[PDB]
C-alpha cells in the first residue's frame, strides 16, 4: 500500500518529508513564537519573534535584528511548529493570518500545492510541473475519503462522485481563482480523474474536447500565457449505475474584442499562431499565408511567440484532437480557411476617397479573404463601404469612411469568429452527449478575476461573474449555513463573517434602483447617446452615493469599482458599440451566399445566427450576459457545490517565489480564514431524528 510505503511517488510527492533530529529539538522547545511586522506600514511581511516574557494583557518578544511588546488582543501567536505542513489548516491551534500563510508556504517550499481550510480545498500555482497526476496516482485515490489520503484535487473529485452515488444528487466542483491562478489546469484534473474512475473512446473525446477549445479560445494576456477567454461550465454526465454516459459543455461570452486588437505583448488566440506555424507548404499556398507579422490581427502587440510553446507542434495536437472528436477532413479546412480569411480581413486597408466616403484601392487583401471564404469580393467590398440601410422605410446606401468602414469590417471578424467559436461547441457537444443523463458532476472553470492598464468592459463582466462566485461561496459557507441554525433554535449566536459582495453586485447589476448594466442598456437604445452622455449617467446615479463607486477625478472617461478582490478603473470608450454588437445585414447577406458549408451554417443556422430581439432592439451584450449567469447560478442551486480556492503564487508566473502581500490579499478577499472558523465554531453535520454536540428544533446537529 503506497500510502504507507515512505518510499513511494505518493509519499515522495504528496506528503511532508520526514523531518530530522534537529527539527526534532526544535519541535519539543518549551519557546513560544509571535508572528509580527517589522515595518508596521507593510502588514503583510511578517517575521518570527520569540516571546521572552508576558503580563496579564500584553507579550514582549524579540524581533529578528531590539525588543517589543504587543496586547495579547492584537498578538498574532504563530503554531507549535509540529503543525508546520498541516494538511487541513482548520487543526491549526492559532487561526491567523501569518499561520494560515506560513502553513501554505511550509508546504509549497516542498511543492505541496493542495491544502484543505476546512471543508474546501486550496491550490497554490506551482508554475511547473510536479509528477501527481498519473494514473498510478488516480488509482490511488480511487475510493478514498478525504482524511484517507493527502490533499488533492483528485481527493476532491472522488468525494463529489461518492456524494453524488451515495445521495442520488448533482455534484459541482466550483474552482475559483484570479486570472492565472489554476483554475483550468484543475478542471483538467478533475476531468481526467472522473473518466478514469467511473469509465467503460467517449473517455478519449471528452478529454480530447479541451485542447480544441483551448486553441481557440485561450490567449496570452499579460497575466497569464494561456489566459482562457471563455468560461465554461462542464456537465460530467454519468448513468443511473454511475458510469461516465457523456459530457455537455456550456460556453460563456468569448472575448471576441481580442480577433481584432491586443495590448503591448499579448497575444491573439493560439489557433492563429498555429496555423500560420504548423500548416503544410500547400495550406500556406491555398489559404494565401506568410508570417505574424504580415497579419495586422497579429503584428501590433509586438509578441508573436510564448516562452517554451511551439505552435507549429500545438498545431498539430490541434489537428490530433480534431481528428478523435469527428470534425472531418474538410470541415478542418473550412475551419482554416475561415481563420486565414480572418487573417485576411485584418489586412484590408480603407482609404479616404474624392468625397468623405471610403475606398479600397488596392484589393489584395480583400481578394484573398474572399477567395478562401467563398464569398463575391465586389460584394464583400459593397457591403463593408457603402452597406444598405432603412431610413423609415426607404432603402438607403451608405457610404461609410474609412473608420466606419474599419470597424464594420471589424465587427464581421469578430462575428465570424464568435460563431465558429460556438459551431466548434455545437459540434463537440453532439460527439459528446449521445444520451439522457441521470446525474451530473458539473465543473465550472471561468476567467478569473483580471485588471491591466485599460480594463473595458469585458473585464467589467469577467469581474461581476468573479464577484458573483465569491458571493455563492459566501453564501453556502456561512448565510445558509447560520440560517439552519436559526431555523432549528439549537442556540446559535449569530456571527458576522464581514464577507459581502451583495453591495458591488447590486451597483452592477441592479434593476430598481438601476445599476451600470441597466443604465448601459437605457443609453444603448437611446438614439443620441454617447460614450460621453453614458459616463455622466453613470456619475449622476452613483458619484458620491454609492459606496463602491467612484468617479476619478483624474478622468473624465473611468469609473471605479470596488470589487471583492480589489477597485477596478473601467474605461468607457466604445462600450455602447460592444454592448449592441452591430453587424450590417449586408455583410450577412454576401455570407449567407458562401460555397463553404461551414461559412454558410454560420450564417444560416439561427442556433448561431440569429440574435434574439427585445421589442424594436437586437437584445444587448450586457442582456445577454445577464442571462448566460442568472441560468448558470439557477443550475448551481441545483447542485451541491465543492469549493477549490486556486491561488496564485505571485504576478510573474514564476516557480519558488511565494510572494507574501499576493497570497494575503487572495487569502483574505477568498474569505479563507472565515470559511476555517465557521468549521470551527460550527455545526457541520444534521440528520432529521437518525432513528461539543446539538439539539435542534428537527435535527440533532453535531462537529
Ligand atoms: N497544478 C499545476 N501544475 C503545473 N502547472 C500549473 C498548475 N496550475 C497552473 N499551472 C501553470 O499556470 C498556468 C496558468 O494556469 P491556468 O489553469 O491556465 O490559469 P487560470 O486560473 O487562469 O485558468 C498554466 O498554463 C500552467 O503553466
Ligand atoms: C455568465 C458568464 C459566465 C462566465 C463568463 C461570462 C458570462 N462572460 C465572459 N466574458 C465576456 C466577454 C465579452 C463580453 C462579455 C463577457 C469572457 C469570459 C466569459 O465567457 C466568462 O468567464
Ligand atoms: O487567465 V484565466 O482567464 O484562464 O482566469
Ligand atoms: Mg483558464
Ligand atoms: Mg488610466
Amino acid at each position: 500500500n503506497p500510502i504507507h510505503d515512505r518510499t513511494s511517488d505518493y509519499h515522495k510527492y504528496l506528503k511532508v518529508k520526514q523531518g530530522d533530529s534537529d527539527l526534532f529539538k526544535l519541535t519539543v522547545s518549551d519557546k513560544r513564537y509571535i508572528w509580527y511586522n517589522p515595518d508596521p506600514k507593510e502588514r503583510d511581511s511578517y517575521e518570527c519573534g520569540e516571546i521572552v516574557s508576558e503580563t496579564s494583557d500584553s507579550f514582549t518578544f524579540k524581533t529578528v535584528d531590539q525588543d517589543r511588546q504587543v496586547k495579547k488582543d492584537d498578538a498574532n501567536q504563530r503554531n507549535p511548529i509540529k503543525f508546520d505542513g498541516v494538511e487541513d489548516m482548520s487543526e491549526l491551534s492559532y487561526l491567523n493570518e501569518p499561520a494560515v500563510f506560513h502553513n501554505l508556504r511550509v508546504r509549497y517550499n516542498q511543492d505541496l500545492i493542495y491544502t484543505y481550510s476546512g471543508l474546501f480545498l486550496v491550490a497554490v500555482n506551482p508554475f511547473k510541473r510536479i509528477p501527481i497526476y498519473t494514473q498510478e496516482m488516480v488509482d490511488i485515490f480511487k475510493g478514498r475519503r478525504r482524511n484517507e489520503v493527502a490533499p488533492h484535487i483528485f481527493a476532491i473529485s472522488d468525494v463529489a462522485y461518492r456524494s453524488m452515488l451515495d445521495d442520488r444528487q448533482n455534484q459541482s466542483l466550483l474552482i475559483t481563482g484570479e486570472s492565472g491562478a489554476g483554475k483550468t489546469e484543475n478542471t483538467k484534473k478533475v476531468i481526467q480523474y472522473l473518466a478514469s474512475v467511473a469509465g467503460r473512446v467517449l473517455e478519449q473525446q471528452i478529454l480530447q474536447a479541451n485542447p480544441i477549445l483551448e486553441a481557440f479560445g485561450n490567449a496570452k494576456t499579460t497575466r497569464n500565457n494561456n489566459s482562457s477567454r471563455f468560461g465554461k461550465f462542464i456537465e460530467i454526465q454519468f448513468n443511473s449505475a454511475g458510469f461516465i454516459s457523456g459530457a455537455s459543455i456550456q460556453s460563456y461570452l468569448l472575448e471576441k474584442s481580442r480577433v481584432v486588437f491586443q495590448s503591448e505583448t499579448e497575444r491573439n488566440y493560439h489557433i492563429f499562431y498555429q496555423l500560420l506555424a504548423g500548416a503544410t507548404a500547400e495550406e500556406k499556398k491555398a489559404l494565401h499565408l506568410a508570417g505574424p507579422e504580415s497579419f495586422n490581427y497579429l503584428n501590433q502587440s509586438g509578441c508573436v511567440d510564448i516562452k517554451g510553446v511551439s505552435d507549429s507542434e500545438e498545431f498539430k495536437i490541434t489537428r490530433q484532437a480534431m481528428d478523435i472528436v469527428g470534425f472531418s477532413q474538410e470541415e478542418q479546412m473550412s475551419i482554416f480557411k475561415i481563420i486565414a480569411g480572418i487573417l485576411h480581413l485584418g489586412n484590408i486597408k480603407f482609404e479616404k476617397g474624392a468625397g468623405e466616403g471610403a475606398v479600397l484601392k488596392d484589393k489584395t487583401a480583400l481578394n484573398a479573404a474572399s477567395t478562401v471564404f467563398g464569398v463575391n469580393p465586389s460584394v464583400l467590398e459593397k457591403a463593408l463601404m457603402e452597406p444598405r440601410i432603412l431610413a423609415g422605410r426607404d432603402l438607403v446606401a451608405q457610404h461609410l469612411n474609412v473608420e466606419k468602414s474599419s470597424s464594420s469590417r471589424d465587427a464581421l471578424v469578430k462575428a465570424l469568429y464568435g460563431r465558429l467559436f460556438l459551431w466548434l461547441v455545437k459540434k463537440i457537444n453532439n460527439v459528446l452527449c449521445q444520451e439522457r443523463k441521470a446525474y451530473f458532476i458539473g465543473v465550472l472553470d471561468i476567467s478569473g478575476f483580471e485588471i491591466f492598464k485599460v480594463n473595458s468592459f469585458e473585464q467589467l463582466c469577467i469581474n461581476y461573474t468573479n464577484e458573483k462566485l465569491q458571493q455563492f461561496f459566501n453564501h453556502h459557507m456561512f448565510k445558509l449555513e447560520q440560517e439552519e441554525y436559526l431555523k432549528e433554535k439549537i442556540n446559535w449566536t449569530f456571527i458576522d463573517f464581514g464577507l459581502d459582495s451583495q453591495a458591488t453586485i447590486d451597483l452592477i447589476d441592479g434593476r430598481q434602483p438601476p445599476g451600470i448594466l441597466a443604465l448601459l442598456d437605457e443609453q444603448s437604445v437611446f438614439p443620441n447617446a454617447t460614450d460621453n452622455t453614458l459616463i455622466t449617467k453613470l456619475h449622476s446615479h452613483f458619484s458620491k452615493k454609492n459606496a463602491k463607486y467612484e468617479e476619478p477625478r483624474f478622468s473624465k472617461t473611468e469609473f471605479g469599482v470596488t470589487h471583492y478582490a480589489g477597485q477596478v478603473m473601467y474605461e468607457i470608450q466604445d462600450w455602447l458599440e460592444k454592448n449592441k454588437d452591430p453587424l450590417q445585414q449586408d455583410l450577412e447577406l454576401c455570407f449567407k451566399d458562401s460555397s463553404d458549408n461551414v461559412v454558410t451554417k454560420l450564417f444560416n443556422d439561427p442556433n448561431i445566427a440569429s440574435r434574439a430581439k427585445k421589442g424594436a432592439n437586437f437584445i444587448t451584450v450586457a442582456a445577454q450576459y445577464k442571462e448566460q449567469l442568472a441560468s448558470l447560478m439557477a443550475t448551481l442551486e441545483t447542485t451541491n457545490p465543492h469549493f477549490v480556492r486556486c491561488i496564485i503564487p505571485n504576478n510573474k508566473q514564476l516557480p519558488a517565489k511565494l510572494e507574501d502581500k499576493v497570497v494575503l490579499d487572495q487569502l483574505r478577499c477568498n474569505g479563507v480564514l472565515e470559511g476555517i472558523r465557521i468549521t470551527r465554531k460550527g455545526f457541520p453535520n444534521r440528520i432529521i431524528y437518525f432513528v461539543q454536540y446539538r439539539f435542534g428544533i428537527t435535527k440533532i446537529f453535531f462537529r
